[PDB]
């Protein structure tokens, strides 16, 4: 009984489905890996290395997990290289299968299964409880339609039914905008939380589990990814610990044409309606608010490139280390600086809106970073020493994207190629069957 | 016209002489080597590494010049190891030198010198223009009465006489608590704001002119050494952005018994009278603003440790490398790391209000420091490998102040009984001659 086909509500909630359809006017999709390269090389071996683009409006969440690199050009439900999880936190037809299905059946197999069943753009079923006969009549009736959000919002001691109205508001949103992993033989999306939700916590998880996402193809090191803790990083902000929620900035009460008011719904950047969000509170104009978050921005920027190029020399180190002879016991501590490192630097930026949410603690955290890579590179130059090589390790071009990725061996050419040929070719199969079978208009 | 003793004003203005007076309450003097023996070795060779204390109350400042194992226990005029600049922040007898012989003529010898001379507590004409007829009618007609003062605020094209009200407010507070350095044959005060108040921006100052406070013993570095730059960093953070000036926490204005206003002069703790100073622009509570402060203040501290051991490590290498013969060619690369990480560490931590007044900008200098100790680290495993040393560098043991000190060559005992002996008797013959001389009541 939940209901994925978002234009069924359209009739009965115009003004939240209006603005909600308009995330589809933020459409730039930016490369982020041609904006810096460095990246290919921290990621080399995992798929971020070959398509990592920045965010754009939730109207695309299905169309950039099907185009994207990263999933691949899977022949068939049996294939391509990642999980039914991938589809997770894309549309409101995990919800629907999560129900069918359960929790375990929907995580069994690969992305490529999912295709013909998850395809409405994320919508009213992922915030609502849209069965409730009170949300025809107007009211929200806010849910956690993922299970595995709910059991991470009860570890860190705010089960989501006591909460109150205002803590829901951006439990919502930390259905989708918080650091996971994939964990068991199903790879079901769980979230590190059961420590607390500090970088000193989530590692502790990690470590205590010995878990990896991935082994770096130059260093050989066991790493883990973050990915975007907007959840856990307002929660440390001064916004979040002054109870200003997502919706306060994402979401604004707006007025419509008949001067009803209603939660705006074109989630996005809240500078653009500066006098519903900011001005609400705050008495200083939009330039000067603009201009601190700028300057926030690129003081992070500037401090998390010198982190990123104390790990890329660190990763082709280690490399020189291994070609060298360099044993596992030779390595071992190294890769736990590597780890630890990318790790803390990951976290710390991760989020495209930590200069904004909590910009203290994502300078605090690129500190802590840049410590443990100073650890890893003098323990390198130790080691490089006794294999008798006491030079600076000169690193490959990676001036490009391009570069950056023939040199960790990516053949980006024919990677491309087959991608190109799967949307072309595949996508229109999966549209066609969700079609027949009720599932898409 | 300048009236150093304080006490002349008590009869015209009772409510802001007691309020004055009553710094020396604040009497607490914390022993910072203590709590931090790292700093011995950072500070190798400086007269920091022998005593440094946390502040305490303005009524003390004459008396910790006069105590601190810094200014040494000269026997006459000639002798010790500073110059007549110290005396500079402690007292209005400055003002009075100053005017009476100069700047030059105050400024030329050294510290022993002004002995029975520099003898009334930091009070009225530091900061007020008292011969001003408006000043006894209740105006405070602010002033800035060091010169050196006046042309660094012309320099951040800020000139004092047309400043508004509340910017002379926080650079009255400026003539003192800045960064500053020595300058020139007489050592003259003088604050490296040329460029701007910007870390980045002082470096590129004393860098121009190669100019260094003194060379590390251990790593034979040039070194910058810097001083409670709180008007450089308050200007950087979000209520100096906001003209909130250090009045409006340090100084509130406050009512006397009969209800008439007045500006409280026991410059303090402002949580002491939060219902008068946060509290008249915040809604939240005194422990929740204490809790938020206190934690960036572990942030700080945390990552401030961090950046030191660091630090500590990279000086004994180098002294290591030095030891296994390492030219000066080849240290100077080494060298100019060692330099910049601690110059930037330094800065970031040297004023104690800094998790208060700007938390971002201190995390920010301590994640730059960090990438410079970094390389040093790294050229130095490097420079130790040409040597045939392929081993960690094993540091003494400095778990203590007195370790530490001893680990650097310092007699303390010896130190401590000169500086007990010259307490002893040399203060009283200047207190007691500046008495005969009508300088001291
Ligand atoms: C399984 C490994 C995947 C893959 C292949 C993708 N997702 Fe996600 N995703 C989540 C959130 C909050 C965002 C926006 C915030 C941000 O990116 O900073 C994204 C974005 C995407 C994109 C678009 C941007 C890009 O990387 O190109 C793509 C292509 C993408 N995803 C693929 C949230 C989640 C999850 C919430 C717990 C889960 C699980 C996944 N994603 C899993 C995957
Ligand atoms: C798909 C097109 C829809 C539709 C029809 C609705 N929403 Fe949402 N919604 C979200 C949040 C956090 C709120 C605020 C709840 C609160 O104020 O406490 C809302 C609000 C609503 C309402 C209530 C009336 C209103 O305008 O405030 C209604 C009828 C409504 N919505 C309909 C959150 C989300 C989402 C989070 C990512 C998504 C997606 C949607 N809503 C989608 C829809
Ligand atoms: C709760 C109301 C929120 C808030 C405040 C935001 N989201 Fe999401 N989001 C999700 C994914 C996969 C993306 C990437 C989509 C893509 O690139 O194709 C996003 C993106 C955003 C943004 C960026 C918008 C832009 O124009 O850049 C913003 C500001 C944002 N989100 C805020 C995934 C999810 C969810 C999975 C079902 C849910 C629930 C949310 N987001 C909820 C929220
Ligand atoms: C509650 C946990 C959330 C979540 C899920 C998001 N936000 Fe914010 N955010 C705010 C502003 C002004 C920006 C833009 C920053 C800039 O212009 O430089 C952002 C950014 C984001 C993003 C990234 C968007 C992108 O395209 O990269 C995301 C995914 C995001 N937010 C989600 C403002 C605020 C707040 C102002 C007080 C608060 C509270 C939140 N955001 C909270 C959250
Ligand atoms: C719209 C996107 C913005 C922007 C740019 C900022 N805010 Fe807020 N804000 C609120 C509260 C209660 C505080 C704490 C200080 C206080 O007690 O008043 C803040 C703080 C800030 C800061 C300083 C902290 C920092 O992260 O550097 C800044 C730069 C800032 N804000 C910018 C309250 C609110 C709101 C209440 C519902 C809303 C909406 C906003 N703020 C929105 C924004
Ligand atoms: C302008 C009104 C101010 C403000 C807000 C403060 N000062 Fe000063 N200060 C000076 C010296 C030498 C010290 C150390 C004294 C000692 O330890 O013996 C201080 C100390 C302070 C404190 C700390 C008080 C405490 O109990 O810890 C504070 C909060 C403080 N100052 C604020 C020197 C000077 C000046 C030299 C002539 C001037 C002018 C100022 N300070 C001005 C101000
Ligand atoms: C304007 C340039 C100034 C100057 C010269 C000073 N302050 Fe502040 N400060 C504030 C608070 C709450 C503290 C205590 C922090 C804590 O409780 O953990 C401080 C600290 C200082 C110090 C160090 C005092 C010590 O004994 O260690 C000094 C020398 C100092 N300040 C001087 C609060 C504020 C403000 C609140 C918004 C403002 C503005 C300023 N201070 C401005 C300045
Ligand atoms: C007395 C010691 C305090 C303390 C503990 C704090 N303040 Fe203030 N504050 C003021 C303004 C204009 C802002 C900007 C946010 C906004 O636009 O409202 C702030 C911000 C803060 C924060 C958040 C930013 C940060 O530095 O982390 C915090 C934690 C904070 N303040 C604490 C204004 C004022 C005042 C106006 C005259 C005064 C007084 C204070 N603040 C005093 C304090
Ligand atoms: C331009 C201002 C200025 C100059 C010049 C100056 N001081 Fe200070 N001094 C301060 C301020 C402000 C404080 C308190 C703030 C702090 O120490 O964090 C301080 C604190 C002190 C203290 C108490 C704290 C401690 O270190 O034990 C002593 C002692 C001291 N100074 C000695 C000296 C000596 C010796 C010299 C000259 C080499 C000197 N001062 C020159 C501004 C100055
Ligand atoms: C280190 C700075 C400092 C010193 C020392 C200092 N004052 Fe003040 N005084 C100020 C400041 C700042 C103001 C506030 C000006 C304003 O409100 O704009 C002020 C205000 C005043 C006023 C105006 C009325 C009022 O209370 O606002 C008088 C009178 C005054 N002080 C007298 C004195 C006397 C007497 C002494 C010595 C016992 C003294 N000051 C020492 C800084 C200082
Ligand atoms: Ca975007
Ligand atoms: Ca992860
Ligand atoms: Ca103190
Ligand atoms: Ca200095």
């Amino acid at each position: 009984t939940v209901e994925a086909k978002n234009e069924t509500f359209a009739p009965q909630h115009p003004d939240q489905y209006l603005s909600w359809k308009a995330t589809s006017e933020q459409s730039e999709r930016v490369d982020a890996l041609a904006e810096d390269p460095r990246l290919v090389i921290l990621w080399a071996g995992y798929p971020f290395s070959r398509d990592y683009n920045k965010p754009r409006g939730h109207a695309f969440a299905v169309t950039d997990v099907r185009e994207t690199l990263r999933t691949g050009a899977p022949k068939n439900a049996e294939d391509g290289p990642l999980p039914m999880a991938c589809w997770s936190c894309k549309s409101p037809d995990v919800a629907r299968l999560i129900q069918k299905d359960g929790e375990d059946g929907y995580f069994h197999g690969k992305w490529a299964r999912g295709g013909p069943e998850i395809v409405n753009n994320l919508g009213c079923a992922d915030c609502h409880n849209t069965a409730s006969p009170e949300f025809a009549k107007g009211k929200p009736e806010l849910t956690l339609s993922r299970p595995y959000a709910a059991r991470a919002m009860e570890a860190i001691g705010k089960p989501f039914e006591k909460a109150g109205r205002f803590d829901q508001q951006s439990m919502v949103c930390g259905q989708c905008h918080v650091e996971y992993y994939f964990d068991g033989k199903n790879k079901a999306v769980k979230f590190p939380w059961d420590d607390g939700m500090k970088v000193e916590n989530m590692e502790q998880y990690y470590d205590k589990i010995a878990f990896s996402d991935w082994t770096n193809s130059l260093s050989k090191t066991p790493m883990l990814k973050a990915q975007n803790p907007e959840y856990e990083t307002w929660t440390a902000g001064i916004h979040g610990k002054n109870n200003v929620t997502c919706i306060d900035c994402h979401m604004p009460k707006v007025q419509n044409a008949e001067g009803k008011l209603y939660t705006d719904h074109k989630i996005g950047n809240p500078f653009d309606n500066f006098a519903q969000t900011c001005a609400n509170c705050h008495t200083q104009d939009k330039a000067a608010l603009q201009k601190v978050v700028a300057e926030r921005k690129q003081s992070i920027n500037d401090l998390k490139i010198k982190v990123e190029d104390q790990l890329v020399h660190a990763h082709f180190e280690a490399k020189a280390a291994l070609d060298a002879g360099a044993t596992e016991a030779e390595m071992k501590p190294i890769q736990d600086d590597i780890r630890h490192a990318q790790w803390r630097w990951d976290l710390a930026i991760a989020s495209h809106g930590i200069h904004m949410h909590a910009p203290e603690e994502g300078l605090r955290m690129l500190g802590t970073a840049m410590d443990k890579a100073a650890d890893a590179r003098t323990k390198l130059a130790r080691l490089l020493a006794t294999k008798g090589i006491t030079h600076e390790i000169q690193i490959p071009d990676i001036s490009t994207k391009e570069k950056a990725q023939q040199a960790i061996g990516l053949n980006m050419e024919q990677i491309k190629a087959e991608k190109q040929d799967f949307i072309k070719t595949v996508i229109p199969q999966w549209e066609e069957q969700a079609r027949k079978n009720g599932l898409l208009s």
